[PDB]
Parts: structure tokens; sequence; C-alpha cells
């Protein structure tokens, strides 16, 4: 493919004022290679502080979710229009935790994505199959359906990053190897070549959202079709997250 | 009952940086009577700005929702612990828009409430029946079930405000009269006297969350069992919202 290599840090539902301030200072102390895009995604309430204190040279902001449509009578929700106006450039949509806890369907994720893109955001669009689905021999069926929904809604992939979450290897006692990750990313790449054209597919960042740490990031980053990461808990440890950002090597390059 | 008279402004999913700044300046220009509690509930991303710029003399902050439990792997959610640590004193839970769009059940609302109270927040706990439920002769059945769930979870009502939303009169083409509002609030008061004891029920604020404006606020505020308001769209117009806060009269008094 390529790239730029792309690393997103999903803080999930974690933070305190003191811990966020400390994490921002750790991130600001880190050195990131030229030509890597790095995004960090705090809970909504911290986005103002982070945008004001985190080095813009090195990092961009993301939200962890957005509503399916524009402003209106949707108590508790934040819209893509609000995020764009606030100066946030990215949003994560369709994370496995929202597909499962909040019942976000393939179609809901896809509509959230197209709405966000039309409001001016970039989207980290998440897909992935569970252990039950992998056990049943449904990996292609599930991923194709998740992707077909996105392709039905999205016309321009320039500001989309596709994130694969091996949800079979998240909280199940199963580890995913780099070879298993690459097998899925190669499948996704050929799917996208067929649906979108080889030029779009080659430029699309397909990032890995299984458990990524400072321990395994270089084994993963060397895989042919892994263009970066959507990091979970390691994103809360500044130096470990900066190490993951440095795993890019030749995929930066710049 | 009483009171203090309590007015909450639910901004819902509305705002821009410029509009929020303007609304805060309008709110700061308003005069509020002694002895009225006023809370304003921006979308999450604006809470920092509002907390920093809105007059603390006159207004407290609220969030519009919170997660059901503590911090953890819940992408997109904000916890009650985060809100308390941020300095937010209140949260709205169980709003009709979340019961319907997000399928928050009676039990989910109640557990969100008890969790929020244990994290140190006050809760504006929302209940209310739809037009279908009122058509079917289920008003008591539905309200009793919503309240029974809350009573099962909540031990201390000191930091709870109960908000009744006539969802039958919200987006249906039906208006609720002040007499219809008072009939429900009187029912809720006697229910709470029976379940919680007359002393708790007398001190509990039961606020009205039907369509409240600067036009109808004094007709509503004079009703015996209406202790305040959960305002929707009028909360986005500063002077109109301040007028609603001034509807308290003798229920302030202070």
């Amino acid at each position: 493919s390529s790239a730029k290599f792309f690393v997103g840090g999903n803080w999930k539902c974690n933070g305190s004022v003191a811990n966020v301030a400390k994490l921002v200072d750790e991130l600001n102390a880190g050195t990131i290679p030229r030509g890597v895009d790095v995004v960090v995604a705090p809970p909504f309430i911290y986005i103002d502080y982070v945008m004001q204190h985190l080095d813009r040279d090195k990092y961009q902001l993301s939200a962890q979710n957005a509503w399916i449509g524009g402003n209106g009578a949707f108590t508790g929700e934040v819209s893509a229009e609000q995020l764009t106006d606030f100066g946030v450039p990215w949003v994560i949509l369709g994370h496995s935790e929202r597909r499962s806890l909040f019942g976000e369907s393939n179609e809901v994720v896809a509509k959230k994505t197209s709405h966000a893109l039309a409001a001016g955001l970039g989207v980290i669009a998440c897909i992935g199959e569970t252990l039950e689905q992998r056990n049943s021999g449904s990996v292609f069926k599930v991923l194709d359906a998740q992707m077909d929904a996105l392709v039905d809604e999205v016309k321009d992939w320039t500001k989309v990053v596709l994130a694969y979450e091996p949800v079979w290897a998240i909280g199940t006692g199963v580890v995913a190897s780099p070879e298993q990750a690459q097998e899925v990313h190669a499948y996704l790449r050929q799917y996208c070549a067929k649906k979108l054209g080889a030029a779009v597919a080659d430029k699309l960042r397909i990032i890995y959202g299984g458990s990524v740490s400072d321990t395994n990031c270089k084994d993963l980053s060397k895989q042919e079709d892994i263009d970066g990461f959507l990091v979970g808990g390691a994103s809360l440890k500044g130096a470990a997250f900066v190490t993951i950002c440095n795993a890019a090597g030749p995929k930066a390059k710049p």
C-alpha cells in the first residue's frame, strides 16, 4: 500500500484531570519520526485541554465517537459538526466496544462515517469479527458485510483510515499473531482493490487495532498490509505510545 | 413539597464555539433570584469552556449523560468519576431521548443513577410516558415501573431531582396543560411519600420537563407539585431561560 504510517491512541473511557495533564506532558516529551501521522483520542470532556496543551507539531486530536446526524434533540450526543467547529480533525467510528455495548450496526457505523466525512472530519472506521464468528467459519462473511456497508456510504476514501480489530483476540484469552493480523489485512486490501479500485486501495491506510504494545509493535509494523495502529491501553502510557509511533520505519518514511 | 426551586437547561446536541460563547455571555447578563438552583447542561466538549466562563454565583454545570459504571474499555463514553473529578456537580440521566434512541431501560437508568450518586454527582433523573402509553391507559403502570426501578437503586435522595417528561406532549402535536402536568406531579409526590416516606417526598424536587418556555413558565410554576423545570430548546436563548429561572416566585423563596 501505503501510507503515511498512521498511529491512533484510543484512551477509551479513562482519565482524570491530573492523569491527562501528566499524559500530555509525557507525549510532549516524546520524539516522533517525520512522516508519521499520530492522533490521540481523549474522552470528550478533555478535548479542549488536550487541544490546548498537546504539541500540534507531533499530534492531532480525535474524538472517540459522534452522533449519526447533525445538531438537534439528541441529549448526551456530540455531533460531527460540533467536532469540526471545535477544531478536531478526526473521529473514531464503529469501535468494537460500541458495536457490541451500544448495538451500533454495520449500517449505523457506515452512516455515522458518511455524515462525519460530509461535516469535514477524517474517520478512523473500525471493523472486526468476534471469536464466535471466527469459530463458525464466518470471518469473510462478517468482514465483507461490515465493509459493504461502508462502501455503500462512502464515496471518497481520502480522509478514511480503516482499522481492523481482531475482536476474537480482545478479552477472550486468545492472542493474534502478526501472521494472523497480516492475513486479514491482505484480505481487506484485495477487497478494497476490487470495490474501490487498485489506486484507492493502495493509498488506503489499513491499521491494526488488536492489542498493540511497545513490545509487539515492530513485529506488526513490518507486515506488508499493516499501515499503522489503533492503540488501546498502551496509549495511556506516554513513552510506550511514542515507541509504537516509532515502529513506522520505512512506512513513514516521510 | 419543596425546594429550592430548581431549573435545569438542557442544551441537547446543540452548540458551536461562537454560539456557546454568546449564550454564556447572555446567561451572565441575567439576574437570578436568591434561593433558586440553576444548572446548565452543555454537550461534553463545551463543559470546560462553560465552567471557566459562566458565572458560578448564578449557575452550576451538568452533563447530559454518563456511563453506567467506572472508567475502562468503553470507547466514546464519559464516566461519572470523570465528571466529578472535572468539577461538574450534576448529570441528567434517563432523558426520554436516550430511553428511546439508545434503548436505555428502566434498570439501566436506575443503575446509572446509583453509580453517579456513588461517584459524587447530583442526578436529574428523568421519567415519562409516551402518547401510545397514555392512549392505552398505561400511565400509572409505566410511571410506577420507572420509579420502582429508581427506588430499588437509590437509597439517599438528597442529591436527586426527579424530572417528569410528558413524552406524549413532545413531538406529537399534543400540548400538555398545566393542569395535566400537575396531575402527574401530584401522583408522583404521593408515590414517593409511600415509597420513601413523607419527609423525603416533601423535600424532593419534582421538576417539569415538558415544553417549558418564557411564555408558559409562570402558569406551570404556580402548580402545587411543580418544583422547577428541565428546559429544552428555550435553554438556548439566554434571556428566555433567565425568565424561566425567575418564575420561582415563592418557591425560591430562598
